Order: C-alpha cells, then structure tokens, then sequence
C-alpha cells in the first residue's frame, strides 16, 4: 500500500533524446529510426520569436545548418522538413535505440510522464496532466524544448507530448509528435490566454477510490445524489462535468471498494462544498485531479 | 520556472532489476558486476516471517535454490552469502549493463528516487525522503521488495536504498545496500513502532525559496526572527531544530532571492501559527518538506 504520483520508467525515451543546434539555438530532439524530431522553433532567434515567419526563416536554412548531436557523436542530417510547428530532420543514421513507438494525441485529462532535458541530456522525470484548458504545469527552464511526454504500454511508448512555449503565466504549452498544438497555442513570444482551468472530476473520483482503497475513508458520509445535481454543484466549483463514460470508466474501483459512483460523488459534493477542515487525504490538504482511473488502477 | 517532485531518470537502474526466486517466494534484485544484491527475507515464507532464524533458515539453501533471472534469461549462481540483511548471490555473468555506482547510507531528511518493480520489471520512478524516523511514505505492493533507491550524480548511481517491508502502519522500512536497516526495523513480521515523525525543517525552507523563486511570494512578511525562538516555535510543531549547517546549506539560496534565512524562518513561523488560509504555495495547500536545498538549486 501508499501513493504516489509516479512516472513510467524513463529509460526507452533516455535512449532517443539528443541535441539540436541551428544558429546560436540549442534544444532538444527526438531521435527514432532514422529522423529527428524537434521544436521548429530552432531555428528562431530571441528576437525571431516575437512575429516569426517560420515559412521564410526556414528557406534560409540548409541540410549543414543543422547540427545533431548524440551524446558524443555527431549525426549526418541529409533531409529537413517542416510538419505543422514540428521541424523533421532525416538523418543518415537509424537510431540502434529506438524502442517501438507510437504517436498519439492524448485528450484533455490523461496524464503522462515527461523527462526534462538540456541539451540532449535528461535531467529529470515526472507525471503530468494536459489540463482542460490544454496547458500543462510542469518544470520547465531555458533549453528543456523538445523534451516529451509519454506513455508507456508494455514495451511500447505512446509519444504524446512536445513542449515548445513557456507563457507569460509561466504555464506550459507544446504539441504532440506530428506538431499540432493542444489549445488555442502558437509558437510566437506573445501573450496568449489560456481559458480557465477546470478540475478533471472523473480524475479527482479515481483518487477518492485510491484514498478509500490505501484506507483513508473519513471523508465517506451518509448521503448520494443524481448526475445532475451533483453536476449542478460541480460548475458552481469549475468541475469538468461528469458523464455516464466518467461512470463507466470508474466501474472497476466502483466494484473493487463496493462504493457506487454516486455515493462517491456525494461525499465529492460536500468536500467541495465544506472543504477539508484541516484533515488531509493520501497526505494532500486539496482534491489532486491529476490521477486517471488507469493510474489509480495500476497502482492499486 | 514551474516546480514538481521530480525523479531522477531510471535507465541506468533499470538495466539491473533482476527477478530472484527462492522456494516460492519472488521479488526483485539488484544486479551489479557478477554479484546480485536482494532482500535475505527471499528465502522466507509468510509463516517464517513471523519468527525467522535466518541463519537457520539459510543453512537449508544451496546456490542451487536461488534462482536468478535477467529479462529472459538465468543466470548461474557459483556462490551466496548473507550481509546484515541482504543477500548476496555471486553469479558467473558480469552484468553487461553495470553503471558507474556506490553504495551510500543516507542521512534522514536527504532525498532519492525510487524504482517500484514486479518480478524484476520496473513499474515505475518517483522521488522519496529519508523522514526523520526512517520510514518513507512510499507506494509499495506485493512483490515490490528488493526495489532500489537512488540519486545520480553525472554518470554515477549511488544507491542508498533497498526496500524491505511494509508495517502495520502502512508504511515502508528498508536497507542500505550493505543490508543494514535505517531505523530501529528489523526484517519480521512483527508490530514495529516508528517514532514520531517530525518535519524537515531545512527542506521546508528551501521549498519556500523555490516558490519565492517562482513568483509565489504572499507568505512573506514584515518579522524576522532568532534560531533560538524559532526552533522554540520548530519543537512545539514537530519541527527538526534548524541548525547553523542547515542555515549554511540554504546560504545560495538566501543570495540569489535577496531574503536572509531568518527572515524566511519568521515567514515560516507565521505559516505555522497562522496555517496557509486556504491559498496555496507551489500549488500544494500543506508546507512541504520532500526537497532538499540541493533539489531545488537543480530544478531552479
């Protein structure tokens, strides 16, 4: 027993990072079979960044203007090419490391685990969520571009995650592998708003089964309530609304704890509603929505 | 900027989780050079584990009895014996993926990484302290002993610990890779008392100058403060007294924020007498001590 907020184990993706320089920009690349994926960015200048046309800066940029680098040895680029807000660089090298791999664009509320990285090197791991509003609020410095976002399903990663901007909120936006953005984002040194954030709900409920199941219960009381009505206070609380696949997906730890949804929701709802009053669960003094059902699951 | 509990990444440890077998029981160990390190209780069942003679109980085992394996494949063990509580089980094959490492005892309050594994594979990385009684407050299932604890420092791995039960309270003891106990734990299935558990002082303080750091800086205020009415306010809340070592340790910190430590430490004291009035800080509503000084020198 205990929790944790908890990565998947960081070694595959250890094996593909590398360091990308063009001009005077350095950052992180990803580095599968025989491309390189990087933050088109790479190509900006600080002062690039505040109206880039990537378009016309890229058209300045050969082959030689881009220097890959693996550890030590250096890797031949002989192709580049831009894919939304992604740069592809063809190296002549397949990488010897490449674990099996996907790419998916995860949706708002899943979680994964990200390796910070500076120039090519990793630093550090841990779990993230793309929230509601397609931010995520991780630790992030100058050079940690091109570090990504992961998902690992037994020897298989699910690259999810590319992060490009650091906003004037200091939260973080980035995209998946083919460059798409999540969120309104672009990849310009402006102002950009994100929305207001909501809490995960269905997030925040796997948690209360984590609590439950490790034996925190004395937030658990004596009422239930309907879909609607607890829906009704979740907005008042910017929840996200839950749904019948919310339901669904909670079955499982609904079966495991022998608490029905509602009843969960219930206690939920005055939690929201009264608060914590001091007390702590799974040692935190706020509802943390930054565990899937999976992630309670795999846990548990 | 941005702030998370960060662990350091797992490949280099990964690549030395092994599954070690012995009669029925099975969990993880540690494979380095031609010897495999793994909790003694391996050769225990539940029932020996309420009043094992381990001496005894090993006398009955042969090199034979152990069995090793490494992904998919055995390893041969030429020869066993017993350190403090670990075993050591000396095997014919030099690991081809053996870091640069040592073996370090820890001091409580000092932090690292943990690697939760099942049957030899790695499930999992998040980072741990070290509390002032010895415990952590881990996530721990079936199987998981033999898991490893750890810090890197450049290429090296020092690793620090080793786990080995689970108590009554729910949570986790555990060795240092010479196999002695941190704590009073012994390897039994007993009721064990931890002591205590006192707060991290020295790492509270520096969590609040990362959050100055990061722009979160309400909790300043208008006092200072001595050491000596500190820690008379430290003792009365379960605080571990703060020192002229710890005052020292924090100094970086003190000169890149402007603020001197006792006029954190007067910041502090009001957070304790006060509580945190719903706001939070790194966005977590407890005070945090799970970062050392050097943590968030590395993250900041």
């Amino acid at each position: 027993s205990g929790f944790a907020k908890m990565a998947f184990p960081s070694g595959k993706v250890e094996g593909c990072m590398v360091q990308v320089t063009c001009g005077t920009t350095t950052l992180n690349g990803l580095w599968l079979d025989d491309v390189v994926y990087c933050p088109r960015h790479v190509i900006c200048t600080s002062e690039d960044m505040l109206n880039p046309n990537y378009e016309d800066l890229l058209i300045r940029k050969s082959n030689h203007n881009f220097l890959v680098q693996a550890g030590n040895v250096q890797l031949r680029v002989i192709g580049h090419s831009m894919q939304n807000c992604v740069l592809k660089l063809k190296v002549d090298t397949a990488n010897p490391k490449t674990p099996k791999y996907k790419f998916v664009r995860i949706q708002p509320g899943q979680t994964f685990s990200v390796l910070a990285c500076y120039n090519g090197s990793p630093s550090g791991v841990y779990q993230c969520a793309m929230r509601p509003n397609f931010t995520i609020k991780g630790s992030f410095l100058n050079g940690s571009c091109g570090s990504v976002g992961f998902n690992i399903d037994y020897d298989c990663v699910s690259f999810c995650y590319m992060h490009h901007m650091e906003l004037p909120t200091g939260v973080h936006a980035g995209t998946d592998l083919e460059g798409n953005f999540y969120g309104p984002f672009v990849d310009r040194q402006t102002a950009q708003a994100a929305g207001t954030d909501t809490t995960i709900t269905v997030n925040v409920l796997a948690w209360l089964y984590a609590a439950v199941i490790n034996g925190d219960r004395w937030f658990l009381n004596r009422f239930t309530t309907t879909l609607n009505d607890f829906n009704l206070v979740a907005m008042k609380y910017n929840y996200e609304p839950l749904t019948q696949d919310h339901v669904d997906i909670l079955g499982p730890l609904s079966a495991q704890t022998g608490i029905a949804v509602l009843d969960m929701c219930a206690s939920l709802k005055e939690l929201l509603q009264n608060g914590m009053n001091g007390r702590t669960i799974l040692g935190s003094a706020l509802l943390e929505d930054e565990f899937t059902p999976f992630d309670v699951v795999r846990q548990c």
